[PDB]
């Protein structure tokens, strides 16, 4: 079935992180693509993604990068989908650079950043899911069901 | 008409910043209703908030607060809708506190967030408007108006 | 008999950090209860115990989490009881995204923000320990005959 | 009537953030004292305040520095009460460097530390308040008006 | 005569800074021009500006930009020219989102990074000045005549 | 061949980070030297290292230096010609001392600085032949094979 | 009489911090000159004047700088002089930068720092007056009065 | 022979750290005591350590703590002579917490204070040394020799 979201990254060491998105989405039952695009070697496929991907029928892009990490802000730029942008971990500065790179967008061309790491990849395909679950009932009932189920499996007292 | 959208910050002194979500909402005549709801002080209110915005016709949840800023992560704790998080400026931190008490969200709940500020409140609303553009086309189409005319309106060079 | 101290905490894996709190309670003799309590997927389950606590019997609660750490805020948000918080070491932001989101908290509901990790987690027993000996005498003795003890076992000099 | 908690800062520049601990201990008619007890210029006039602050009928001590701001630390070396610490914003580094001089105490000497700034000496007094309401039942009612009052009167929606 | 060095800026607001560039370039009477081009609002222009700067007799680019600071890394990816960037102070977070955003770039696509804000701005002109200045003996020796005024000029002590 | 290029370097613990720049200025085949200069053990080196740098042929210095990172800007305080700083990765602070003493050079005297590490190693002797191509047609023509080759060898997804 | 302190700085601008430093060395009659010396813009100036410190009879050196601040650094390179170096605050990064680029000095070559501000430059000045009590009896007494005067003004209430 | 320099420490742990000072102090000749001494468990050890130094015949005293470092400056508020602080290491937040409770020294009571870990305790051990030898000729000539032969033994080029 046809992508309706679309997970991009700058690099292959990207992909430890980003792999909990592409996981999720799969979980939920929602058609998706998975690329590398990497904002500063490969700027011209970067503008072509973004500006084609509504009429292939992208409806939500989840980008993640590490470092100077232009790739969500640039996706943004190109496109007039909704933008989850994901900071990954850098060596040096464990993301903070990451992070200020992607969440601190000027106003007019948005970026929804979540956390640093593997919990911001999780939460962009569970942000991504929200989205789509407005016009989309069924996924709208599978969603209802795992945060539920989530909600239900949480244990009352640590292990001691 | 009926609010799609809601805006909640968490004292008067963050409307200096969360109108700007707002002008921007009025601007693409999207219908939403802008209250005042506080973690800390009007837990209860937020609960009960959070909880029925769905029923009530809410589609995306914009909010706004600074300092250990709590507010969109409990908002989104009890609701399956998109919420949106804006870290407020805060006096001592400028805001560092309130990105990443927002930001930080563990893997199962996302806030989608935007920058410390203004510019975060205008993306806030920017970002719920691509988010309802997916099924709504007159929508769409003002968006994409808006977009253009952003772009187009950039001088080439600057008033010296 | 009755628990007068509640530990409550994000995850299993934040009981590596809150175990020292338990541990110092055991040590002066006083009773306690220690739960896991999720602000973010169990926020029900959070407002009730925060709320039925001093009904219950507590005197004061001690909090942990990491990162978006808004369990001891949210806690005191629903309880006029004493709240203690340690923010619990993160992978990323080693624990100041933690720190930040629990001591930053707006005028009007406190949370007593011990160290980050172990250290503030061992404090928090001994802070809860000196609350409640300004009404229980023979806590007040134990705790004196503690602090003195922990004086007079520092060594003069290191080894060399 | 005799004190019950001790307001002590730093510098006539503190009572600028001070004031807030001084004027909540007033409106819920706590009896205290407030005064000036500096770490580096008086530090002998600390350890006697200290030290002889529980035999005084002290049962809290609220703490104010900025800086390198060691009043607390040293203040709850010298005590068995519990000691609150309120970081003072410093003027270059904005109470960052009064934050953790403050809250990074080493295991086995707590000082439970609020905000930076205003809010921070407001929440102070809260908490020491919060700690005397378990054994002193009419400012315990106080307490929960006081608590009310600041739930009932947030208001619905910003003044635009 | 024809333009060797390209100002470029994301904003009015960013010339308040980089007309210290502008200045200094003409000041050393190095051929310039003064555009703003904006990374997310005008990303195709930005896109053919550095492409075709090479053909159009462009020897360096000089990028400024604030917060979430793509401009210099984006124009980096489209041109074989050096490219200098210049993190503008944002209001905030004082130009460390720019800095990290900016300096951080991935092996593979370089930006020379100044300081945040004028004197990086200033530093800018004077870095293109150095690396012009390799190959075009009149300007080399108005660049050393510069620098020697701006060592001679500094005075012994300091007005009181 | 005489060198063109000079690599300095604090320590013989900075080779590591700055063997990267070494690599790929031989890749270009663009001559150089490669030493050890300590701006604070031997300072008169230093001073006479960058003074006669011009003089020698040489027409970029690449300086990599951590912690207290003097030894980018003190060349440039010697030297017309260009200097391009590599911040170290330093223990303690993760190369955030690095790269603030050598990027936040005051008004009048350039430091090109780039990434913390490895990648700022790289992207400095990038920069380096990005300057020297624009006088260098031969080496011009390979740069711009080596950046389409770059662009070129980027996969299309991730190894999934 | 001949100086034994010097107090150098590296602007104009940096007087408004450093003149604290030279009103306590006069206040307790120390015989000092003040002097304006740039580590980049006068680097002979700087060698010459370290060098030839301690045979013109000066005992300690007191550097003042912002930004990337080098002066004290280089300053101690070539001295066996004490060096004291007082981080001036910079206008974004409010003398973090100052700190860091002054106080992390490699093993071999200290630079004693002091606080960030006028707070810094006063107490270099009382460092080097320690430094020299240690050998001069008159001056010994005049800073223990100094020190008693400063410790028995302090109020003990703060005027409300 | 009797101790002219006091190195102290707040823990069995920094000795790690400290012990560079020591070994520095021997190698140069000077004659020294080592003693742990704990700010928070032995204030008043603390006390009688720092007043009673200078009539022991201590002319330096070199301090060194983590975390919330209270023991430099503490200790330099009861003595008038000159107290060196270096900022041991710690866990989560690197010695930054170390650093900035070390140096933000309010003005009126100085700490000299060097780099985050090892490599500031072995400067604290070489700027004591610089401060004993203004008054010490046979020590100055060996320090003399020292920093000489340091210059003299640089490596001309890295192991490539």
């Amino acid at each position: 079935s046809a992508p309706v979201v679309g997970i991009i990254m700058g690099s292959q060491s990207d992909w430890e992180t980003m792999r909990h998105a592409d996981a999720l989405l799969t979980e939920l039952e929602i058609p998706h693509e998975t690329l590398i695009v990497v904002a500063h070697r490969t700027p011209d496929r970067l503008a072509d993604y973004a500006r084609t991907a509504a009429e292939r029928g992208l409806n939500v892009i989840i980008a993640g990068a590490g470092g100077a990490a232009h790739l969500p802000g640039m996706c943004a730029a190109w496109t007039r989908l909704p933008v989850l942008g994901v900071p990954v971990e850098s060596r040096a500065l464990k993301g903070m650079d990451s992070l200020l790179s992607i969440v601190q967008m000027p106003g007019g061309v948005p970026v929804g950043t979540l956390a640093i790491g593997a919990s911001g990849a999780k939460n962009a395909a569970l942000l991504a899911a929200s989205i789509l679950a407005l016009f989309n009932p069924a996924l709208a009932a599978r969603l209802e069901t795992w945060r539920a189920l989530q909600t239900a499996s949480v244990p009352n007292s640590p292990i001691t």
